[PDB]
């Protein structure tokens, strides 16, 4: 009965109502105010639930990234409505063509009560530095920055790898939002205090419903899983915790494998359209983005304990010249719980690899990481692995440059029928790869003194289940970072 | 139609017939004869099947070992077949109690082509250095070495569980015949030339055949492997060879999902008794063995490339009293496959620790790795875990002593309902033990800096499926050995 619409097209009787109701909300102090649902997500640090050994609940890079954030949206959404509020928490289509933040939100006059809220228990209000960016963005070809990465998450017909690009895609507007300020969208500790936290995961939730639609359509999975099935299944923090939800139906409620079904929590949005465009046009456009080769820069990502913009460079093979290629940003905090996608992050680089006139195996990487406050990040990213995705194919090809000394992802989960070719991207790796069948024989290096299961160097194999245990063709650079697990369907 | 017999049961005419058969087997120089066939094994390393990459074809420390050895015996047998032979090849029943070897094989005198081989293509005989140890074993508690370890064999009841055991057995009878000859049993590269290696593989066979009488009787699997499944569907090297196996019979069925049943390889045993023991009565001794506790040494092993002797001995945690614990042997070779049982091998070592009056957290170990020609071994194992099987239970307790620096099995599988304890060998180790929730996280090291999914030290859990990737709760002891990949059922 709750319906979630855009901030514009709210009626001026609408947008007043539920301020109203937030302002309500934000000066209640109890276990049902804005301040400690609030405090679900990062600080205070909310969980093991008694302990005094305590870290912030909200799950990221993780497969329940979704469905805990969908839940912590409908939490706030009736606590507004039992201070009052008689619609949905609003969402803002960031995909859209901007030259200014929404006023319901972005207008401070009249003590907005969704500008922004001070925080009691650090006394701080929370601050935001809008990267002018979002009104100036960058292309993927024809397709702006933020619109063009929603598409890719409705590309992606399986949930674990929809999950990555879908958090990404999140995650571009918690930094182009909250800017180089802690107590604000950048930051995992505070973001929830800032009120566009709602309406951000409001706006998101919107896209994985309707990814959920267009699995329904494709007749593929979209109320379970495809990957850390176990975890599915037990109850969310804190929201399942009695001292800190007096919400019973979202306390009992709680369960991911639940929460896939949105209709059980008794809201819906006003339209599904992204940048006007129904879901038989998005089919259209989804299937028109087949019609071209695309290359990705595949990035297998792990934690890095703090919100930092990723800047990616190409350059071919020589000592010559360089071209940026795109950028995503990662969010973090000191006390996050570990994560690791291992699976791929795709960032388009097409244009630039063509500009450049590289081959798959001649595109090398240079990475600019930094926290959302300017300090430069001293956790090292892998380089990503190159994902040839051919006009019409069913499956993508994975080259992955090897050599003496260079990192690769530890773990990568490709689709059954992916193609994988390992290439040299020096003269240390002179020999095939070889698959050792195990994960001991990988860890301990026992490399055989013959060529065994091998990967032929700049040849392309085919892979269709199971585990893969590859490493160079030598003991000591099986010791120094050529190998790794590549894990099938 | 044809008949394994126990090499003391045959009559006299039945030996001197297959004796002239193994004669003009011997001098047969095709690739139907003595030397090519038993060439499939080791030297001269036949595989890739053309290449000049040659290594040895023979698979051990992998699950279709067993398979492998069958139908190698399978080929044998039909080629001696070819060569006159109305029986099939004779066994040897080496669990029963024993002062001298048979006669059949080990008696030179009338040029006996059993007792040894003149190999052709390295201009050298076969040699044997009978360890007299066969003729007067250590016993568990009232068990004699051989046979216990064949009832160990006999105990389990899934097949990749099995195949430790079933191997590690059979590898106690090549050391003990082969001694510190390089051209004898003893070495993966040379023991099949000796004519005794068939009647040990014939030995062995008949163990697999009454174990799956017994996973029969259990309505458990005995015609399938619960691991490494993928590998059960491909044939077998060089079985599967035109250029190297003339028997089109045996090149066809080379698949080890074929070869699980013997039946059709036409042959049978004269009996399955073990010790004067019928099937019934090895189920009442396998049910007695359950009446009390049980310690063992749980090994998780890995190539060494050479074949050896592992002496294991244990103290408690002062500096104190040490006592023999048990022993056995491990086969290989410079150019083996690289091989991980990633499984426990139970050394049993109830008496022991009994008389030592230790604790399971506190049993320590020291080995001494000799290879079959007094050459220390360089290559490190890691300190096997204690595996505590209380009297009736349906589970073991799984006891694995941790510290900095001390190495751990990298992956250890156990059933489902498996309990685990880790325990500190030093104070190096002084909180939880963490579950990091994937690979990548655990190759990385990214433990957080509070108690996570905690193992809390000398505290027993049941695990009871999927993967489990454990460390140490710093990141720096993580980095130094401790950390674990339980996979369970
Ligand atoms: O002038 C620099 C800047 O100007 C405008 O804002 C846009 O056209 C941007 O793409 C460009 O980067
Ligand atoms: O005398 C040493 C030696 O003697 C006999 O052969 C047996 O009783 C052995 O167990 C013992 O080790
Ligand atoms: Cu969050
Ligand atoms: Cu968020
Ligand atoms: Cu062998
Ligand atoms: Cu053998
Ligand atoms: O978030
Ligand atoms: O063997």
């Amino acid at each position: 009965v709750l319906i979630r619409k855009e901030v514009d097209l709210l009626s001026l009787k609408e947008a007043n109502a539920i301020k109203d109701a937030l302002y309500k909300l934000q000066n209640d102090h109890s276990k049902g105010g804005f301040e400690e649902i609030a405090g679900y997500h990062g600080y205070p640090n909310k969980c093991p639930e008694k302990g005094d050994d305590k870290y912030p609940c909200c799950v990221h890079g993780m497969p329940i990234f979704p469905h805990w954030h969908r839940l912590h949206t409908i939490q706030m959404e009736r606590a507004l409505k039992n201070h009052g509020s008689q619609i949905g928490i609003p969402y803002w289509n960031w995909t859209k063509r901007m030259s200014s933040i929404p006023a319901f939100f972005g207008d401070d006059s009249n003590n907005n009560p969704f500008y922004k809220y001070h925080i009691r228990a650090v006394n701080q209000y929370t601050t935001r530095d809008v990267d002018v960016e979002l009104f100036n963005q960058t292309k993927f070809g024809e397709y702006d920055y933020l619109y063009y990465l929603t598409l890719q998450v409705l590309e992606e017909n399986s949930f674990c790898d929809f999950e990555v690009q879908y958090e990404i895609l999140h995650n571009a507007v918690h930094a182009w939002l909250g800017g180089a300020g802690k107590y604000s969208m950048s930051t995992l500790e505070y973001s929830a205090y800032d009120p566009v936290f709602m309406i951000h995961h409001s706006s998101l939730d919107r896209i994985w419903i309707l990814w959920q639609q267009l699995q329904k359509r494709r007749m593929k999975p979209y109320y379970a899983a495809d990957c850390a099935g176990d975890l599915m299944k037990f109850p969310m923090h804190p929201f399942s915790y009695k001292s800190e939800n007096e919400d019973e139906f979202t306390r009992v409620n709680s369960v991911p494998n639940i929460v896939f079904d949105h209709y059980k929590f008794n809201y819906d949005y006003d339209n599904m359209r992204i940048r006007g465009h129904d879901i038989n046009e998005l089919e259209a456009i989804i299937n028109e983005l087949r019609n071209k080769d695309r290359i990705f820069a595949g990035f297998v990502l792990s934690g890095i304990r703090i919100t930092a913009t990723v800047k990616v460079f190409i350059h071919g093979t020589g000592a010559e010249h360089e071209e940026f290629a795109g950028k995503f940003a990662i969010l973090g905090g000191e006390k996050e719980m570990p994560w690791a996608y291992e699976r791929l992050l795709k960032l388009d680089i097409t244009d630039a690899v063509h500009h450049l006139h590289l081959k798959d195996e001649e595109i090398r990487f240079r990475m600019e990481v930094t926290y959302y406050n300017g300090v430069p990040v001293s956790t090292k990213l892998a380089d990503p692995l190159i994902v040839h995705r051919p006009a019409h194919a069913s499956h993508d090809i994975l080259v992955i440059p090897v050599g003496k000394g260079h990192e690769l992802p530890p773990k990568v989960v490709v689709k059954s029928g992916t193609k994988i070719e390992f290439t040299p991207i020096d003269s240390s790796v002179d020999r095939a790869m070889v698959e050792l069948g195990s994960f001991t024989a990988m860890a301990k290096c026992i490399v055989p003194p013959f060529t065994y299961n091998a990967f032929e160097l700049n040849k392309v194999y085919s892979v269709d289940h199971g585990d893969y245990y590859i490493t160079a063709g030598t003991h000591e650079l099986c010791e120094q970072n050529v190998r790794l697990n590549v894990h099938v369907e």
